């Protein structure tokens, strides 16, 4: 609403403030209770289709242009205009409804008189709230207090940014060391943050604390705050709140929601302006044949008015109801369970969908990872060959008191269950407490944390084979054998995991031998001059690699007690220097790092959702262009591009190379654009530069590219993507996702599927369609899309045929019979209400099918069809146009010569060669025979043949039931509909379409 302030923030007190803040709710409605009625009723009638209705109804106030009963103009449009506001108000309804589970969360609060409980949508800035173990985070927060005695926490953000890694994160200094969680409300401190903006990453703030003798001021960052959408992984937290509501930083991610239109509307809006324009040329040529003759103007709209039907209020209303089975059918479908329709007017867009953008974390990988091969060099190891590595392991300890494989594998196994940064956490079941369960080393008690969760699988991996890590500290490890002996180790240097180096190391002295061994693992690229002279580490990394395998090297060298002597007395002295520390103390690393032991190859799959291969292969197939826009590291999101099998196993990948000005930026470009069939990996920092100075020679090179991978892609980025590529292209794009970052992604694209998240459902309840798992896409395109595409195409191509073969009988009709007459206008209304005895048949073309549902899930090259637009297009329509000519003209001039005798006794022939006519052409059109077609043609059959019974008593109008009526009306159907009964069966065999094959 404002320009934003930075704000002050004292702890506890949520009065204490300047100005009024947002409520604590996330909202995903279109519209409020003011802003409802105006914004439907303004979204209906900006279009041309529904704005003609109107104004003909506004037209009958005048009394020199009035024609006509008035409830025959307001009680049509008030049946569509209480169709479209029941409609609106239903979607808006669940929305609300919907957003009631997360605001409705049950959360703890702080007060001076104790704990408390709180609703989410009622907590404050400047409230202290408690968030436990695997809950959600209602706001931003600052970290306060934890009841860890580590002193910190992990947090998984991968519904915030997609990233798969988790964080660590302190609380503030003063608050961690009060004795007491209630001692935060008894001292006088305030937060000063930074405005709301849109960074997710970063975070300025002072905390400072006015009761200390000495005054106490810290610095916040990143490290200390705690954004809402984000899961604690470790123990409860308090925190502070500084934002809330529509200044949250997920929710100021977020574009607002909007009313969305799909292209086969826009089609069919862009048809009634031709109707309408050839319509007035007539008109205005028309009063040119009497070279004028004063009051020019009353007959234009006269006339317009009385051929006003050329544009059928039936073709707003059988579009409606259709929409309306096509969301049932979808809603009901038992293949792909769980899938809801959120918004119902664009089912068909779901058939001409060209580019799919996809998140990677979620909706294509379980975000579960798990060991997968374990690599000798000599003999390779995988998940139906661990029941040999656990004998080993066995072997050597139960012969520990009763070279070989057995001491190559042992060797292996220690490597991987000591270097790392992996910490056991034992917690309380409820019988065993806390500070039992970590004596007795329980199993059911003990869970592995870490910021890598790849350590975490691996040290999950050497639990199941036999040796566990049971204990860890600063300065010790400790593991359990198969003969449950405890092993004690001692670290004594430690060297972290950085994204510049790749590589992690540690140094360890096993307490029961006296040995000191130096452990280092890291990627292929940096551990292959590390590692003494071999021939199987480059070659089985790549064939690990091309398997979507996230490969790690592991090696060792044993130490002496005079190495390390040499070198602990020369690292320290590198630390206490005060010049150029990093490259100092980097010097003395890397001269322990040469002529290693090459011990074993690891891999470790981050595991992909059901029947994700087939589904990419399936979309690949029908023409369907796929990216995977990520937020995650270009490392994990390059294996799971090569497990999903995005890119092929014979493809070639280029990647894209840190690129940070205009010069840079060309260089890279021409040396993609030198390659042949290459997929695209590039990052978001690099993407920034290159969308900056190159927009379109960079989206012209990516389009032709066979996959396209962006990683570390920010929110803004992913819509930014999507909103090019309809630029640029002129073609529908599909967003696919189930985070809170993929929200403003799914909003910009044309179709919006939010896949229904483990830990969050904002990406769910913010789109079109809502899937729960990511297989249901296949059969929501080419099953459910393409149908609703082609059964709105040809029901309304036969309204507006049935609607000009009328206009055309009424023209003949009103000059070739009288040229004048009151009694014409009795019989323009009657040929004008034979649409009645159609109602019901042409409305079951909704029921159609041209094939069956494993049909077109077989064959994806029936999609491709549809993309080039060939249901609707202006070929169909031209076609559907010079029948509905003929048709009419053959109906009415041969009433006008089989039979010229008077008015009744041709508005009687007339009527019943059109309704036959119209049934006729419904049975022609059908592809697929439901049974209720079949009730359908005869029922209005028999409602004709009745009413032409009861009105044949009363009104004597015996010339309907002779011979002679028999014969005429049938000549006039047969020349009518046969020469497009034979033109049909000669389609078929010149040229059938490929859905017959
Ligand atoms: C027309 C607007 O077109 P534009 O060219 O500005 O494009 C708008 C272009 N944009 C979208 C791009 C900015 O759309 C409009 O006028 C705005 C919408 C007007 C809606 C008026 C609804 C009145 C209907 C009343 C029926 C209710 C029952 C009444 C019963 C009466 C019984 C006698
Ligand atoms: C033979 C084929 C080739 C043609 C040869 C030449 C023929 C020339 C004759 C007609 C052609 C020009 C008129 C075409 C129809 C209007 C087209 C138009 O440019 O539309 C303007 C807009 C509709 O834009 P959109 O939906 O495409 O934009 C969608 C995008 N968005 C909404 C976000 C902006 O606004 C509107 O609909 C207002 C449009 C004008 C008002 C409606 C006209 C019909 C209604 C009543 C007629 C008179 C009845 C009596 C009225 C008495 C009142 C007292
Ligand atoms: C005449 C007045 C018609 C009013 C139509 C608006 C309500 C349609 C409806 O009835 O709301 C959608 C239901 C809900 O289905 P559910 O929540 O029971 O499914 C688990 O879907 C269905 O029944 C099928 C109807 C889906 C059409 C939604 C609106 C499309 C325009
Ligand atoms: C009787 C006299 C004349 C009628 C003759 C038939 C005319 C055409 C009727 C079409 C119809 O009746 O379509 C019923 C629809 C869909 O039924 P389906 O047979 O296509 O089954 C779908 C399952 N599949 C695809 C596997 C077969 O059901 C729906 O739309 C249910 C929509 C309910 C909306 C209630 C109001 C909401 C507000
Ligand atoms: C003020 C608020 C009012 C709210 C509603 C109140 C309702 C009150 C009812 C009062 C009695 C009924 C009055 C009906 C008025 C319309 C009569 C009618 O049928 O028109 C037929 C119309 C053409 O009409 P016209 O007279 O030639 O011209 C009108 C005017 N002179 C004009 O040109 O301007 O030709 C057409 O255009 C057809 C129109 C209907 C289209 C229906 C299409 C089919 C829909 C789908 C049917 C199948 C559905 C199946 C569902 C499932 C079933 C199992
Ligand atoms: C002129 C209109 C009113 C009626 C048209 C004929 C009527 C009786 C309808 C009712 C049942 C319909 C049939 C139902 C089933 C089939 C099987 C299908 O594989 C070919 C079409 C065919 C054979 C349909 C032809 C048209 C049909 C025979
Ligand atoms: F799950 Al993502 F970017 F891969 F949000
Ligand atoms: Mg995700």
């Amino acid at each position: 609403g404002g320009e934003a302030r930075p704000r002050t923030v004292w702890l506890g007190h949520p009065e204490k403030r300047d100005q009024r803040y947002p409520r604590n709710v996330i909202n995903n409605q279109k519209y409020n209770f003011f802003t409802f009625l105006p914004g439907v009723l303004f979204n209906q009638f900006k279009y041309f289709f529904n704005l003609y209705f109107l104004l003909l109804a506004c037209s009958q106030f005048v009394p020199e242009m009035r024609l006509g009963a008035l409830y025959t103009y307001w009680v049509p449009l008030g049946f569509v205009l209480a169709v479209t506001v029941i409609r609106e108000a239903v979607e808006e309804i669940r929305c609300y409804v919907r957003d009631k589970e997360v605001n409705s969360q049950v959360y703890s609060r702080l007060t001076a008189r104790g704990t408390v409980k709180v609703k989410s949508s009622n907590i404050q800035v400047g409230d202290l709230i408690i968030v436990e173990k695997n809950q959600r985070v209602p706001a931003d927060m600052i970290f306060l207090r934890t009841s860890e005695k580590n002193g910190s926490c992990f947090l998984r953000t991968d519904q915030l940014d997609g990233e798969t890694d988790w964080k660590l994160r302190l609380p503030v200094a003063c608050t961690q060391r009060l004795p007491t969680a209630a001692d935060l409300l008894q001292i006088r401190s305030y937060v000063y943050a930074e405005e709301p903006n849109i960074d997710i990453h970063n975070f300025v703030g002072t905390f400072t604390r006015e009761d200390s003798d000495p005054p106490i001021s810290e610095s916040l960052s990143i490290e200390n705050t705690l954004w809402a959408g984000t899961v604690v992984a470790s123990g409860t937290v308090v925190g502070v709140v500084l934002y809330t509501g529509r200044e949250l930083r997920s929710v100021m991610n977020t574009s607002n929601p909007r009313s969305k239109i799909g292209l086969f509307d826009l089609e069919v809006n862009c048809l009634t302006k031709i109707l309408f324009g050839a319509l007035v040329v007539v008109s205005l040529v028309m009063v040119a044949l009497q070279h004028f003759a004063g009051r020019w103007y009353l007959q234009i709209i006269r006339f317009l008015l009385l051929f006003s039907n050329i544009i059928p209020i039936s073709l707003r209303v059988n579009l409606d109801m259709g929409k309306i089975v096509y969301s049932w059918v979808i809603r009901r479908d038992s293949k792909i369970p769980g899938t809801v329709v959120r918004s119902s007017t664009i089912p068909e867009q779901l058939g001409r969908i060209s580019y799919l953008l996809t998140d990677k974390t979620g909706t294509l990988t379980q975000n579960e990872m798990i060991f997968k091969r374990l690599h000798l060099g000599t003999v390779a190891y995988g998940l139906d060959s661990m029941d040999e590595v656990q004998s080993h392991i066995f072997s050597i300890y139960t012969q520990q008191s009763q070279r070989t494989m057995s001491s190559r594998v042992h060797e292996a196994v220690k490597a991987i269950a000591l270097c790392h940064n992996v910490t056991p956490v034992y917690e309380s079941n409820g019988v065993t407490d806390q500070a039992e369960a970590e004596k007795q080393y329980e199993d059911s008690c003990r869970v592995y944390q870490a910021s890598s969760p790849d350590e975490v699988a691996l040290v999950q991996w050497t639990e199941s084979v036999g040796l566990t890590l049971v204990g860890r500290d600063q300065s010790s490890m400790q593991l359990r054998t198969p003969g449950d002996q405890i092993l004690n180790f001692t670290i004594l240097q430690i060297f972290p995991f950085t994204y510049e180096s790749k590589r992690m190391g540690i140094i360890v002295r096993d307490e029961s031998t006296g040995e000191i061994t130096f452990y280092m693992k890291g990627a292929d690229v940096v551990m292959a001059g590390i590692v003494q002279y071999n021939d199987w580490l480059e070659e089985e990394c790549g064939n690990m690699a091309r398997e979507g395998l996230r490969v790690l090297v592991v090696a060792k060298k044993s130490l002496a007690e005079e190495q390390y002597q040499d070198f602990e007395a020369r690292y320290v002295q590198a630390k206490l220097s005060v010049h150029d520390r990093s490259l100092k103390v980097a010097t003395v690393i890397e001269s322990l790092e040469m002529e290693m032991e090459l011990l074993c190859l690891t891999g470790v799959e981050d595991q992909l959702q059901a029947d994700v291969r087939p589904t990419l292969e399936t979309l690949r197939n029908a023409g369907i262009k796929v990216w995977m826009l990520t937020g995650d590291k270009l490392e994990t999101a390059t294996c799971t591009a090569k497990n999903a099998h995005l890119v092929t196993r014979n493809q070639d990948i280029h990647v894209f190379r840190l690129v940070t000005n205009r010069g840079e930026a060309h260089l890279e470009l021409n040396a993609f654009r030198r390659k042949h069939d290459c997929a695209l990996v590039i990052s978001g920092d690099s993407l920034e530069v290159c969308l900056k100075y190159y927009e379109y020679e960079f989206m012209e090179l990516a389009c032709q590219c066979p996959a396209v991978v962006c990683c570390r892609c920010a929110p803004t980025q992913k819509a930014q993507i999507v909103r090019l590529l309809q630029e640029r292209t002129g073609k529908l794009t599909c967003a696919v996702g189930d985070g809170g970052n993929d929200v403003s992604m799914i909003q910009e694209s044309d179709c919006g599927v939010g896949v229904e998240g483990k830990e969050g459902k904002q990406a769910s309840l913010a789109a079109d369609f809502s899937i729960t798992q990511f297989k249901h896409l296949g059969r929501l395109l080419m099953v459910h899309g393409r149908n609703s595409y082609k059964r709105s195409a040809a029901l309304s191509q036969f309204v507006i045929h049935r609607s000009l073969c009328i206009s055309t009988m009424q023209a003949v009709f009103s000059s070739v019979f009288y040229f004048a007459s009151v009694p014409l206008y009795q019989g323009f209304l009657i040929i004008g209400y034979s649409t009645i005895y159609t109602m019901f048949p042409v409305f079951s073309l909704v029921l159609d099918k041209d094939v069956k549902s494993e049909v077109a899930m077989l064959y994806p090259e029936l999609y491709k069809d549809l993309l080039k637009g060939r249901p609707l297009s202006y070929k169909t329509f031209l076609i559907w146009v010079l029948i509905s000519i003929y048709q009419g003209s053959t109906i009415m001039y041969g009433a006008l010569l089989l039979f010229e005798s008077e008015f009744v006794h041709i508005v009687a022939i007339s009527f019943t060669s059109l309704i036959l006519t119209e049934l006729l052409m419904v049975a022609l059109t059908i592809q697929t025979w439901h049974w209720l077609m079949t009730v359908a043609e005869l029922l209005s059959l028999a409602c004709y043949i009745a009413s032409l019974v009861f009105l044949h008593e009363f009104i004597d109008v015996y010339f309907i039931a002779t011979l002679s009526f028999l014969w005429k009306v049938s000549v006039i159907t047969l020349v009518s509909c046969l020469p497009l009964y034979v033109l049909k069966y000669l389609r078929r065999r010149f040229s059938p379409p490929s859905y017959s094959k």
